[PDB]
C-alpha cells in the first residue's frame, strides 16, 4: 500500500518525485500510489510577464550568463523568470515561474536516490536546504517531500 517501485528496486513513497532516464533525456517521475507521474523536463509553471505567463524558450542568456531554466536574475519581486523566446534580448520576452520548479537529486538514508523536494518540513519545522540534523559527517541531507518527518524519508544531497 503506497509508494512505487521503479528502476531496479528503488521504491519511492507516494507524492515522491525522482529523476529517471526515459530514453535519451531526464524525466520527473513521482509515485502517488495510483501510479508514477512522469513529466518530461518541461519548463516551469510560468505566469505573468510580457508573455502572458506562457512557456519559456531556453537556453536563454541574460546579463552575460547562459540560463537553462528560470532565474531570479534582476528579479526584485521574489519569484523567478524565463525567456519566452530563443532570442531573449531579441524579443525581450519572458515569464515568471514558481520557485524555479527546484529539483534536488538526493540519495541514501531511506529514500534511495530520491529527487529531494524543497522546501521540506522537518519536525513541524519547515526547511529549505540539505540540513544536517542527526548527522555528524559532511553529508548534508534534506527531505524527499514537503514533510520529511511526516513521511520519514530522507536523502543525501549532491557533492555541492
Ligand atoms: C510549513 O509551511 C507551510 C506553508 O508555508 C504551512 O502550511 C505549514 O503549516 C508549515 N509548517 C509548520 C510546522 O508551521
Amino acid at each position: 500500500y503506497g509508494h512505487c517501485v521503479t528502476d531496479s528496486g528503488v521504491v519511492y513513497s507516494v507524492g515522491m518525485q525522482w529523476l529517471k532516464t526515459q530514453g535519451n533525456k531526464q524525466m520527473l517521475c513521482t509515485c502517488l500510489g495510483n501510479g508514477v507521474s512522469c513529466q518530461e523536463t518541461a519548463v516551469t509553471q510560468t505566469y505573468g510577464g510580457n508573455s502572458n505567463g506562457e512557456p519559456c524558450v531556453l537556453p536563454f542568456t541574460y546579463n552575460g550568463r547562459t540560463f537553462y531554466s528560470c532565474t531570479t536574475e534582476g528579479r526584485q519581486d521574489g519569484h523567478l523568470w524565463c525567456s519566452t523566446t530563443s532570442n531573449y534580448e531579441q524579443d525581450q520576452k519572458y515569464s515568471f515561474c514558481t520557485d524555479h520548479t527546484v529539483l534536488v537529486q538526493t540519495r541514501g538514508g531511506n529514500s534511495n536516490g530520491a529527487l529531494c523536494h524543497f522546501p521540506f518540513l522537518y519536525n513541524n519545522h519547515n526547511y529549505t536546504d540539505c540540513t544536517s540534523e542527526g548527522r555528524r559527517d559532511n553529508m548534508k541531507w534534506c527531505g524527499t517531500t514537503q514533510n520529511y518527518d511526516a513521511d520519514q524519508k530522507f536523502g543525501f544531497c549532491p557533492m555541492a
